[PDB]
């Protein structure tokens, strides 16, 4: 009976359950799928870190480590954010697992609060590989041209360039999450210049919601990260000396 599992309830939105052991009684996430997949798969196959949901197999039926806290997006509170030190040590773990992923190649192309999840002890886990891609193979880049993610989240050189690098890519929606995570607010619909948010935020209308909530230490490293140029933007290592990055907080 311990290759035994009951799928007690759905965990949302394509279908993801929690499935428990009759035995041992040990909790899992199952994605079930009608019946991409394969890459899917194989992708979670090379996965092994802390901040990344694990992969245990797969019968469609994708077991996968099952995350008690929820998705991030749940802490949010609407126009309000959360408390500055747990934004940061939720984004230091969000750096910690895209470095990861970046370091074997991966990149994830959906990052947003609704696929960051947290577990029994509010540790972050990078959840859902199923628009991820090899960006880097046999130390070769390779450029992304394919529209993927989810607006608000995604980076400018996606709407306006053929091709571009995936790094910078998923260090702008990271610096969306962190926004989100301080403000309790999204920037804009889109980086489009015909967002009259986007094109205020390019003009440093900082005196503007959401950035009149945010201190200025994180938002100086806001400023780093959503600078349109990808060749000009932040990158991970230098994210990693930021002035916010390495502020001692405490609530
Ligand atoms: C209390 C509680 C715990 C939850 N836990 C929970 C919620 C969700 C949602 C489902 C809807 C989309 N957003 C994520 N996905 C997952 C996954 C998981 C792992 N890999 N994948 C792909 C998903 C594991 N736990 N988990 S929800 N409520």
């Amino acid at each position: 009976f311990v290759e035994d599992w009951d799928l007690v309830q759905t965990l949302g939105e394509g279908e993801v359950q929690l499935a428990v052991n009759r035995v041992t009684e040990e909790a899992v996430a199952v994605k079930i799928v009608d019946m991409n997949i394969k890459k899917e798969i194989c992708i979670n196959k090379m996965l092994n870190h802390e901040n990344v949901v694990k992969f245990y197999g797969h019968r469609q039926y994708l077991f996968l480590e099952y995350c008690s806290g929820g998705e991030l997006f749940d802490r949010i509170e609407p126009d309000i954010g959360m408390p500055e030190p747990d934004a940061q040590r939720f984004f230091h773990q969000l750096m910690a697992g895209v470095v990861y992923l970046h370091g074997i190649g991966i990149t994830h192309r959906d990052i947003k609060p609704e696929n960051l999840l947290l577990d029994e002890r509010d540790n972050l886990k990078i959840s859902d590989f199923g628009l991820a891609t090899v960006f880097r193979y046999n130390n070769r880049e390779r450029l992304l041209n394919k529209m993927c993610g989810t607006l608000p989240y995604v980076a400018p050189e996606l709407l306006k360039r053929r091709e571009f690098h995936a790094e910078p890519v998923d260090v702008w929606s990271c610096g969306i999450v962190l926004t989100a995570m301080l403000a309790g607010e999204l920037p804009w619909d889109q980086p489009s210049d015909s967002c009259q948010e986007y094109s205020d935020w390019k003009e440093k209308k900082t005196y503007l919601n959401p950035w009149k909530k945010i201190d200025s230490a994180p938002l100086a490293l806001l400023h780093k990260i959503l600078v349109e140029n990808p060749s000009a933007r932040i990158t991970i290592p230098d994210i990693k000396k930021d002035r916010w990055y390495n502020k001692p907080l405490k609530k």
